[PDB]
C-alpha cells in the first residue's frame, strides 16, 4: 500500500503545516500537524474541556462505529515550546492520503494548553518520531507509521514541505519526480526516539563551507532551524543590524534587510536554504524589526532541523530495520 496527502501551511509565515486525516466510520476529517519530533496522534475531541476549544474540528468517538475505548489508557505530553495536552485513548480506523490503519490509537484530548486553543487551524498532532516516545500509559502505543509499515510497499515516508505553498507527505514510496539530482542518505540514531542525524557542516551565503559535525533532529513539528550559538552568530553577523534580543526571545533583524542563504551538509551533499526562507516577518504587527528563522539551540539541549531547513529539501524518513534519513534538493 501507499498513501499521499497534501500538507498546507496554516498561515502566511509557514508557522506549521496541516494535513487532512480521516478518523472513524463514517470518516471524520481533522487537519493534523504531522510531527516527526513526537510520537502521539492526539486530537481535539468531544471530550476536550469546552473553554479550551476555539474553532477546531473535533473527533467524536461516540459517532464512530469503529471507535473503541482503550480501557485504562491515558496520555500526557509536553512539547519543546512549553505547550501540552492530555486525555484518554480510543482505537479507531485512521486514513492518510488513501492509506488506512485499523486499530490506531487516537489520543482524545481532555485538556490542551493555551497555544493549542489559540490555533484554530490545528485539530491535533500526528506523531512520526519513533514509538518509544509515545506517552500512552500503561501500554505504550505505536505511531501511524509504525502501524502502517508492514503494509507499505517500502517502509518509508517522505516530507516535501512547501515555501509559502502546499507540499506533500507520501507513505510507502519515493516520488522520483519530486526532487532534483540524487538523494543523499545519512545515518540515524534512534537512542532519543527522534530522527537524529549528524550534518557535516554549513556555509553562510556565498561563504566557504565549514566542515563540522552538527547532531540534530529532523522535526517537521518545529517551525525554525535551531543550531549551535557559534553557527547562528556566524549567520546573523552577515546581516547589518541583526542582533539577539532577550526581550523578543531570539535574533531579530531589520525588515529592510536582504538575508543570505544558509547551506547545511548532508554527507558530501549540500542543501541550500534561500535567505527568504529565514524571514519570519515583523515581531509584532507593523514593526520594522523582523524575526529570524535561524535561532540558537543553546537553551534547548538539541539542535533542530525544523521546517525552515526541511522545506528546502525532499526528505526521506527511511523506517527500515536500520533507519536512515535522505535529503535531496528540489
Amino acid at each position: 500500500s501507499t498513501g499521499s496527502a497534501t500538507t498546507t501551511p496554516i498561515d502566511s509565515l509557514d508557522d506549521a503545516y496541516i494535513t487532512p486525516v480521516q478518523i472513524g466510520t463514517p470518516a471524520q476529517t481533522l487537519n493534523l500537524d504531522f510531527d516527526t519530533g513526537s510520537s502521539d496522534l492526539w486530537v481535539f475531541s468531544s471530550e476536550t474541556t469546552a473553554s479550551e476549544v476555539d474553532g477546531q474540528t473535533i473527533y467524536t468517538p461516540s459517532k464512530s462505529t469503529t471507535a473503541k475505548l482503550l480501557s485504562g489508557a491515558t496520555w500526557s505530553i509536553s512539547y519543546g515550546d512549553g505547550s501540552s495536552s492530555s486525555g484518554d485513548v480510543y482505537t479507531d480506523t485512521v486514513s492518510v492520503g488513501g492509506l488506512t490503519v485499523t486499530g490506531q490509537a487516537v489520543e482524545s484530548a481532555k485538556k490542551v494548553s493555551s497555544s493549542f486553543t489559540e490555533d484554530s487551524t490545528i485539530d491535533g498532532l500526528l506523531g512520526l518520531a519513533f514509538s518509544t516516545l509515545n506517552t500512552v500509559s500503561p501500554t505504550q502505543q505505536k505511531t501511524f507509521f509504525d502501524n502502517a509499515k508492514a503494509s507499505l510497499d517500502s517502509p518509508v515516508f517522505t516530507a516535501d514541505l512547501g515555501y509559502h505553498a502546499p507540499g506533500t507527505y507520501n507513505f510507502g514510496f519515493i516520488d522520483t519526480t519530486a526532487y532534483t539530482g540524487s538523494i543523499t542518505y545519512t545515518a540515524v540514531s534512534t537512542k532519543q526516539g527522534f530522527w537524529e542525524w549528524t550534518s557535516t557542516g554549513y556555509a553562510v551565503g556565498s561563504g566557504t563551507f565549514k566542515s563540522t559535525s552538527i547532531d540534530g533532529i529532523a522535526d517537521t513539528g518545529t517551525t525554525l532551524l535551531y543550531l549551535p550559538a557559534t553557527v547562528v552568530s556566524a549567520y546573523w553577523a552577515q546581516v547589518s543590524g541583526a542582533k539577539s534580543s532577550s526581550s523578543v526571545g531570539g535574533y531579530v533583524f531589520p525588515c529592510s534587510a536582504t538575508l543570505p542563504s544558509f547551506t547545511f551538509g548532508v554527507g558530501s551533499a549540500r542543501i541550500v536554504i534561500p535567505g527568504d526562507y529565514i524571514d519570519f516577518g515583523p515581531i509584532s504587527t507593523g514593526s520594522s524589526s523582523c524575526f529570524g528563522g535561524i535561532q540558537s539551540s543553546a537553551g534547548i539541549g538539541i539542535n533542530i532541523f525544523g521546517d525552515v531547513a526541511l522545506k528546502a529539501a525532499f526528505v526521506v524518513f527511511n523506517g527500515a530495520t536500520t533507519p536512515t534519513l535522505g535529503f535531496a534538493s528540489k
